[PDB]
This record gives structure tokens, C-alpha cells and sequence, in this order.
């Protein structure tokens, strides 16, 4: 799709087996999806940096679809206000900018 | 430009005119700029809130451009981490998102 930025860019994503809402983020390195139950070895990952940081459970190699479209990457499972699709997703999606 | 994102999508912008480095960042509602001195009236507004606010000085109707192409609109003044060109310039600019 093509996607314009009037309002926040929240998608569908298919993911473990469930269906998230997630926002498409351009200023996010990392994918961060709130309660899901996901397969494979995690290890933890200290996220954030700026005014402290959050554990969060790193799990690799799962596959997403947005729109139709499946992408397999990093998935950080922790708490998120908003559950964000980072650059490390949008790569794999093929997903540019464009003006 | 057609911007990839398998880095952080930085880019110089004119804004004051200075030059500043800046993040094209989609999961950002506003435009936020440290060390400015801009035109017109401010008002303070309190943006963040997730763990807290920090107050900026909020500029009108500001004019930057990137990549050759300028935008007109808000721009928020104030400590950032990373200067921040969130969708109000965004959709200034007609910059999209595409996969």
C-alpha cells in the first residue's frame, strides 16, 4: 500500500497465531509487541536508554504479515504503550519513504 | 527521495536559517527541535506523558525544507534526545509510506 501520515499509521499484523494492532514507526529500530505468546529461545534485552531502560524478551526469526505482506524478523515482547513495527520490520517488508 | 530504511532515516533539514540534523520519524505526531530561535509567538505546551511531560515552546506556521522541498508548520522548541520531523511536516512535505 501507500500510506499517507494524517493520521497515526496504525496497521493489522498477523503475529503468533493472533492479530495486533501496531503502529508503523520510521523512528523505531526494534519491533515491540505487548502480550504475546511467541515460539523459540528468547534472551532478555534492555530497551530504551533515555531516562532508564525496560527488560524485555527478545525472540528471532518470527514471521509478521502487514497488508498482505510477510516479513520474518526480531520480535521484542515486553510492556509498550503502543505495540510498534520498527525498521528492522519495515526492511523486511520493503516499506520506504517517499516525497 | 525514495529513503530505505536500514538506517535511522536522518536527514538535514534548513529551519531558522541554520541547518540541523533530523529524524523522519512516523510514529511522531509533532515536529521537535532543540536550540532554535524562531519568528513569531510561542506558546509553552507540555508533549510526552508516557512516565511524565517535558514543556516546549510551541512555533507556528515555521517553514523548513528537506531534500529541496519545504513545508510549512508547526515546529515544538525545546530538549530532545534527536531532533524530530513527525507527521505534521510529513504531511507537509506529501511524504508517504510504501511497501
Amino acid at each position: 500500500p501507500q500510506i499517507t501520515l494524517w493520521k497515526r499509521p496504525l496497521v493489522s499484523i498477523k503475529v503468533g497465531g493472533q492479530i495486533k494492532e501496531a503502529l508503523l514507526d520510521t523512528g523505531a529500530d526494534d519491533t515491540v509487541i505487548e502480550e504475546i505468546a511467541l515460539p523459540g529461545r528468547w534472551k532478555p534485552k534492555m530497551i530504551g536508554g533515555i531516562g532508564g531502560f525496560i527488560k524485555v524478551r527478545q525472540y528471532d526469526q518470527i514471521i509478521i504479515e502487514i497488508c498482505g505482506k510477510k516479513a520474518i524478523g526480531t520480535v521484542l515482547v515486553g510492556p509498550t504503550p503502543v505495540n510498534i513495527i520498527g525498521r528492522n520490520m519495515l526492511t523486511q517488508l520493503g516499506c520506504t519513504l517517499n516525497f
